[PDB]
């Protein structure tokens, strides 16, 4: 079991760390169907997706989407800063994995 | 799959866009048998619902229109500045398919 | 479907519109066998409750119940005005069907 | 239908009122097997839990005391003024059954 | 039934009391599969896991644990001061079992 988010993110194939260190620049959220999702952006104009839960998810993931699209959400509202973001390189727009919040 | 709000919107039929770039004016909620909505308002008179679950939803949909209310509610209650609201035409009132919000 | 809140509570019979343009006075819930409810008053002592769930309600209306508590929870401590409420006059305390706030 | 918390502690046995006019001092929780409960204290001394939920719970409880939970830890985080606990004093710590908020 | 975290803790083999009285340094969470999880930090550097949910865990423990996450986050996002978690210590990193704030 990793103790952050650099060392749980290496456990994965296609994965990379983006060092924001910045609060997210804007939340977008959908409920059309087959697009039910949020995206993030950050003032450097970097985008990252939640992916709509489908077949590349394992039943104990659905929750945590859920969870994290929670997360994203408060944070846009609170202004928190995100430390880093795991991400799959592997979608378009890349597909947050974890999120860290310092500072 | 889309980057943005206003492509997202695209991908489906008679879709539009508003831009408000404004806080919601008022948040209304209602239980009532077969009325289990929200309705929310512009300073401008502008009106748009989270509609119904219904048939016209696919299962996927529906944790995503429950999210849609939870997001409305504390979009109002903080004053958040919600940036475009993608709607279809064929309701009304017009029927949100999603949001973004931007400072 | 209707646009607003007084429109809304005239598809009811046994409704009424009280306009309080108030925050709420007091928020009480309970998870006591039978009486799993909340209360709230406003200043002038006029008291509402969210039911009970029961036979009266049907399926889609669980939720919508749920989410009620959550909104009279938040909008008390947040001190949010309460525009309006329908209610339904055939209870005591009056049964809250909707709430609409705006400042 | 009770019309205040006073009033619906008094429809069952085993309760007494506590007026505390003050905001919770600590707030505990837990996710051990067995002790899924919380714990609160208040300056005076008087300490309460929602109880693991139990045969002595029937169905329609069980939201509730999820939902209590969620209000306690809320009203400790935003330092919410109580005003009473209806509590049953067959247990130990003294168990809550409803609790009112006022400013 | 425990009155306080520290007796809590102490029904339980293999777990210990920390006593921090400082907010959350940091907060991790994961949606990766097998890695369904949250990590915080202290400024002492301490770091503690909310376990993946798994057959260590009886079943009224999995809601628990999804509180957990949910009280971890709020607790960060807002500076609370945590006062004692009781940590599992046949884990690495440590696993909460129970959290207290105070002051
Ligand atoms: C890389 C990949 O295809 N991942 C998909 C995964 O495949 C499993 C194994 O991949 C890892 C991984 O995702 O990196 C390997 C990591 O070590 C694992 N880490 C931990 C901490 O457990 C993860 C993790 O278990 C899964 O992610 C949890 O769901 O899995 C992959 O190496 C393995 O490959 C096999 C191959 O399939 C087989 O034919 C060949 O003979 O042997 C290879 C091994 O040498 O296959 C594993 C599955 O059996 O599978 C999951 C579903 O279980 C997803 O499909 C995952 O795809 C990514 O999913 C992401 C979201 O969860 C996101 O959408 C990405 O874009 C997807 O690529
Ligand atoms: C009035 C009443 O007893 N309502 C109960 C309802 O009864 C149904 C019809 O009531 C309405 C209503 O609630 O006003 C009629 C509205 O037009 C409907 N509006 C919409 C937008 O759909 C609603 C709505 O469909 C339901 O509320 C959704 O569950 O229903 C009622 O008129 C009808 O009885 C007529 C009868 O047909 C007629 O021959 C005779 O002359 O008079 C009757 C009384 O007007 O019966 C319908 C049911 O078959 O039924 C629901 C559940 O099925 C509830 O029991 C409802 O009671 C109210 O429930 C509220 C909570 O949802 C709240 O607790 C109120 O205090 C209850 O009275
Ligand atoms: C007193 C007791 O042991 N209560 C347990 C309950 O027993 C039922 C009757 O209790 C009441 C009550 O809890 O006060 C009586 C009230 O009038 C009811 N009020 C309303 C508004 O409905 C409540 C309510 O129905 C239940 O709480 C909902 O679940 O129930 C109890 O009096 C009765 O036993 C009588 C017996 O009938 C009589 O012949 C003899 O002379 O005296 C007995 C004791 O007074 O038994 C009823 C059930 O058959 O049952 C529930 C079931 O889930 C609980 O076990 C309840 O225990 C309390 O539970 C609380 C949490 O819900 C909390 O943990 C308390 O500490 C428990 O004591």
């Amino acid at each position: 079991t990793p103790q952050n988010i650099t060392d749980l993110c290496a456990e994965y194939h296609n994965t990379q760390i983006h060092t924001l260190n910045d609060k997210i620049f804007s939340y977008t959220e959908s409920l059309a169907g087959k697009r039910e999702m949020a995206i993030i952006t950050f003032k450097n104009g970097a985008t990252f997706q939640v992916e709509v839960p489908g077949s590349q998810h394992i039943d104990s993931q659905k929750k945590a989407i859920e969870r994290m699209k929670d997360t994203l959400r408060i944070a846009y509202l609170t202004e928190a800063k995100v430390e880093k973001l795991c991400v799959w390189n592997n979608k378009t727009p890349r597909a947050i994995a974890a999120i860290s919040m310092a500072n």
